């Protein structure tokens, strides 16, 4: 099974700065989202969530066919809430309909770390729209209430070794979890992109409480939280050598995640010799705008 980039039709780079700004400007327009958080965090969840379907034994999910469109696929318990990204994007889909819902999907991902002032993301285009028969079944993505042991299983099928593990699970320091969508609540309203996740798991006093739906997660009185799979990155001891590791060197997280979550973002698409080399992206602020 091979998935070929194709470029949408005459396209360039100055095509899908054009969309990367719209997605900008509604990201600071659309400020009163989710307590005043805004939809930078929930788009960075869709990215990976839309990519993180693929199995690297049959080449089936992953961000290529923008399957995520499909009500199998938008309906699976593990995406609750990623509704209100899919309804953020539709306007900019509206304008831009040339643009394939994967390249929607993930460029939504690249604009929302870096406007949120993290690292550049490189970013190819050319993913093409499939079928509904080609939408995966529920139950690829992960779940929370698990250790290390799982964690590391768990990714080594999305071809994913303890770095790019560690540095991908970053993104935790971002937005919160809410009840109603997965069964935790909490995790305060930070919209700016940091290595504080790693320092909060180090120096935070952590303990381990019942939420109101049943749930063990991890508190601590500063209002951050943890889920049992975040907790398991200091309890396994190579986990833990690397969450030291970006506790300590803001730059190098932020050079291993911009890899990681690119790679995340690529899996299972293959790009021919004569593709555009990586897009990268100028942020509103950079532009003046
Ligand atoms: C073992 C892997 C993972 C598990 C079990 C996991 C689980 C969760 C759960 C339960 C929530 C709360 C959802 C809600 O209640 O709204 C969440 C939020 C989040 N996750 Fe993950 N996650 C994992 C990996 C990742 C990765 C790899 C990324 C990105 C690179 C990511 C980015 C986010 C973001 C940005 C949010 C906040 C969304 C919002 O504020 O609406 N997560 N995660």
């Amino acid at each position: 099974l091979v998935h070929v980039a194709s470029v949408e039709k005459g396209r360039s780079y100055e095509d899908f700065q054009k969309v990367y700004n719209a997605i900008a400007l509604k990201l600071r327009e659309d400020d009163e989202y989710d307590n005043y958080i805004g939809y930078g965090p929930v788009l960075v969840r869709l990215a990976w969530h839309i990519s993180g379907t693929w199995d690297k034994h049959d080449n089936t999910g992953g961000s290529y066919g923008g399957t995520y469109r499909f009500k199998k696929e938008f309906n699976d318990p593990s995406n609750a809430g990623l509704q209100n990204g899919f309804k953020f994007l539709e306007p900019i889909h509206k304008e831009f309909p040339w643009i394939s819902s994967g390249d929607l999907f993930s460029l939504g991902g690249v604009t929302a770390v870096q406007e949120m002032q993290g690292p550049k993301i490189p970013w190819r285009c050319g993913r093409v729209d499939t079928p509904e028969d080609t939408t995966p079944d529920n139950g690829r993505l992960p779940d929370a209430d698990k250790d290390a042991g799982y964690v590391r299983t768990f990714f080594q099928r999305l071809n994913m070794n303890d770095r790019e593990v560690v540095a991908l699970m970053g993104a935790h320091a971002l937005g919160k979890t809410h009840l109603k969508n997965s069964g935790y609540e909490g995790g305060g309203a930070n919209n700016v992109f940091t290595n504080e996740f790693y320092l909060n798991l180090l120096n935070e006093d952590w303990k381990l409480e019942k939420n109101d739906a049943n749930n063990e997660q991890w508190d601590s009185k500063s209002g951050y939280m943890m889920l049992p799979t975040d907790y398991s990155l200091i309890q396994d001891p190579k986990y833990l050598s690397i969450v030291k590791e970006y506790a300590n060197d803001q730059d190098k997280f932020f050079k291993d995640f911009s890899k990681a979550f690119e790679k995340l973002l690529e899996n299972g698409i293959t790009f021919p010799k004569d593709a555009p080399s990586p897009f990268i992206f100028k942020t509103l602020e950079e532009q003046g705008l």
